[PDB]
């Protein structure tokens, strides 16, 4: 029943969102069948007419229960940072619903498989250890596509990714992602995933790719676990002191030995001495290709 009050968001937000503009007429929100859950509200299937007039499956993002202006803003540029994305391995943005009374609606494509922590946790989905290095290739090259465009994405995780109808891959949650300009950073201003954060960001809230490959390494550990929850008797509290003391999470039972080399450097307590995502993409390739082992996907 919201009605939103445009003159106060901030006018280069606004011509951005009118950019990517759907029609209120155009789309059709399957609001009776929730899909997943962002940031900022959940998530449902949608049904969206394109301009040739095809009906095409979409994934639809609302605001849950809408108290201020600064929240539609948070929400709204989770849609707007998406919009130049262009990478078989980061999710496109369809576009931004805007009707005259409700939340707005940012529209993104149905990635048939649906997230990537419960596909790898599904026991007759079995994903085989080479698999399991396919996908961690994957993320790693749209990560090397965002850091390439400047962006941190803070909140990188299995849930945070979704697995398409031919097993690609794609980063596909922004709701706490920031473009870095030129400052090579983003210090929160204005809920963390603690346990997946790196140490220097637990201390001081400055992000940067750096801290973004320290999550990398986290997620590469979730998916060789096949989705376990990372320092399961450590509480969110104690993070920090744990980390600071050395301690790390333990190699998986079926890991390579190097790829868990990989996951090491990527917690390095100096960022500077961490990988660089371009270096992460060609060591998981040679780790990959020399892996003589079953596979059935496309990496
Ligand atoms: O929700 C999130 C993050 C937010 C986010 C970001 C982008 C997307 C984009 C598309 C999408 N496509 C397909 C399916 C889907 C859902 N199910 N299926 C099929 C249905 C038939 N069975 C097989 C799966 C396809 C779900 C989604 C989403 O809910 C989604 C959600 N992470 C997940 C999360 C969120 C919170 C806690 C834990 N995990």
């Amino acid at each position: 029943t919201v009605h939103i009050d445009l003159s106060a968001l901030n006018p280069e937000l606004v011509q951005a969102v009118q950019h990517v503009v759907i029609g209120p007429s155009s789309l059709i929100v399957h609001f009776n069948e929730v899909i997943g859950r962002g940031h900022f509200g959940c998530v449902y299937h949608g049904t969206l007419l394109d301009n040739d007039g095809k009906k095409i499956h979409c994934a639809v993002k609302s605001l849950n229960r809408i108290t201020d202006i600064g929240e539609v803003s948070q929400f709204l540029t989770e849609g707007i940072i998406m919009k130049d994305f262009s990478h078989p391995n980061v999710l496109s943005l369809l576009g931004i619903c805007l009707r005259s009374e409700g939340s707005p609606l940012v529209v993104l494509p149905y990635m048939k498989h649906g997230d990537l922590r419960n596909f790898i946790r599904n026991e007759t989905h079995n994903p085989t250890v080479k698999d399991l290095i396919g996908f961690g290739l994957q993320v790693a090259k749209g990560m090397k596509y965002l850091a390439s465009k400047k962006f941190v994405h803070r909140d990188l995780a299995a849930r945070n990714c979704m697995l398409d109808e031919k097993f690609t891959v794609k980063v596909a949650d922004f709701g706490l992602a920031r473009d870095m300009y030129d400052k090579e950073y983003y210090s929160v201003h204005n809920k963390l995933p603690v346990k997946w954060m790196a140490l220097e960001s637990l201390q001081t809230q400055k992000f940067t790719t750096k801290s973004d490959v320290w999550s990398f390494g986290v997620l590469l550990w979730e998916l060789m676990t096949r989705g376990a929850p990372p320092y399961p008797d450590v509480n969110t509290f104690d993070i920090t002191v744990y980390l600071l003391q050395g301690r790390r999470l333990l190699q998986p039972e079926y890991c390579p030995d190097p790829l868990y080399e990989v996951m090491l450097k990527c917690w390095h307590p100096k960022a500077e001495m961490r990988p660089s995502f371009s270096e992460l993409v060609s060591r998981i390739s040679a780790i990959f290709s020399t892996f003589i082992g079953e596979h059935h996907h496309h990496h």
